[PDB]
């Protein structure tokens, strides 16, 4: 069974993915010396908390205390946390688009919590990677994959009403959940997806692992070319399958990453590199990374530059005891 140390590690590399990528938002210039030099600077740091959080973590954090709260998942209770904390933090780097659905659920016209998220983009729903970027604890809370793929589904369905929305959240869930299931070999953690991705689909994300697949039986691929083919956006389509490549990726050795920066430091490290939506793209890399080699490669030097480190560390423990009982 999953431990402590596996949550902890889940939550506390999606912190550090969300806060080190954060430094990087946005950009077409990223490589990874920028990176390997940031990382540096921070390691030496003599203040701690100096990384703040964005919308990543702020809708995550929700997240977790809506499954603490209401265990069995209580869709209209998310709903009014992801709209409570907006409200309250409203700066902290949301998507053009989820603003409306928030303002939306804090009026006193929708009694359905999913009908905001219909609304958006003429009616065809947000694509955007927001649904996954905070679907980690979804799968740290409930053992059983159905429970998964279904909560998955409706977290996400609050903002994002797209296929390509949901979708790209469940498989973000799903690949937190396989990272949990015992130090899993590359190639079973990838055939697992797969085979749930078709059945859920049916294919735009089965192509993209599929592409993955193809990649990692490859060496030296150039950033260029994952980019390329994966994407580094704010889309779910090009983020959660990348996301998850640099998972796998950094499973070995990277010729340009030192080999004194752990697994989880070298997702990390090289998710960044590949910019674009920087945050999320680290941030969800960072929780299939910590689900699978736990707390042990959250070292104190990272963990302590984060915003909320302690708070965080405190939800994973709270996170571990609702995974326990539901066993
Ligand atoms: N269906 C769409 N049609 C046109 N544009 C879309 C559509 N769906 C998403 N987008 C674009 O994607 C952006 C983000 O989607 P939203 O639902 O607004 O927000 P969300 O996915 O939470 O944003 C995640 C980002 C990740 C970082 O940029 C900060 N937060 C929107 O503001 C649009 O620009
Ligand atoms: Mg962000």
């Amino acid at each position: 069974m999953v431990s402590l140390a596996q949550v902890r590690g889940a939550l506390c590399g999606a912190l550090l993915g969300d806060c080190m990528g954060a430094e990087f938002e946005g950009s077409d210039a990223v490589e990874l010396p920028d990176v390997l030099e940031f990382v540096r600077l921070l390691e030496k740091e003599k203040k701690a908390g100096t990384l703040f959080y964005t919308d990543d973590t702020a809708m995550t954090r929700a997240v977790i205390q809506s499954l603490i709260a209401k265990p069995d998942f209580d869709e209209v209770d998310m709903a009014k946390r992801f709209a409570e904390e907006y409200k309250k933090e409203p700066t902290r780097g949301y998507g053009a688009g989820v603003v409306q659905v928030f303002k939306k659920l804090l009026s006193p016209k929708y009694s359905d919590v999913f009908q905001p998220a219909r609304e958006q983009f003429d009616g065809k729903g947000s694509y955007g990677n927001g649904g996954a970027m905070r679907v980690a604890s979804i799968a740290l809370a409930y053992p059983n994959i159905q429970d998964v793929i279904k909560f998955a589904r409706r977290s996400a369905q609050l903002t994002h009403a797209s296929p390509l929305g949901y979708n790209g959240a469940i498989l973000q869930a799903l690949a937190v959940h396989f990272a949990l299931q015992g130090e899993l070999k590359r190639d079973t953690f990838l055939e697992q997806l797969i085979g749930e991705m078709e059945r859920i689909e049916g294919l735009p994300f089965c192509s993209r692992l599929k592409k993955i697949k193809e990649f990692l039986a490859s060496s030296n691929v150039p950033k260029a070319d994952i980019v390329d083919e994966l994407g580094h956006g704010i889309a779910a389509l090009e983020s959660v399958p990348t996301a998850i490549y640099s998972f796998l990726h950094c499973m070995e050795s990277d010729p340009d990453i030192p080999d004194l920066y752990n697994n989880l430091q070298r997702t990390i490290i090289y998710s960044i590199s590949l910019g674009g939506d920087t945050d999320t793209i680290a941030t969800m890399a960072g929780a299939i990374a910590g689900a699978y080699y736990g707390m042990d490669q959250v070292t104190p030097s990272w963990k302590r530059s984060c915003e909320a480190i302690v708070e965080t560390e405190e939800s994973a423990v709270k996170l571990y005891e609702l995974y326990c009982k539901q066993l």
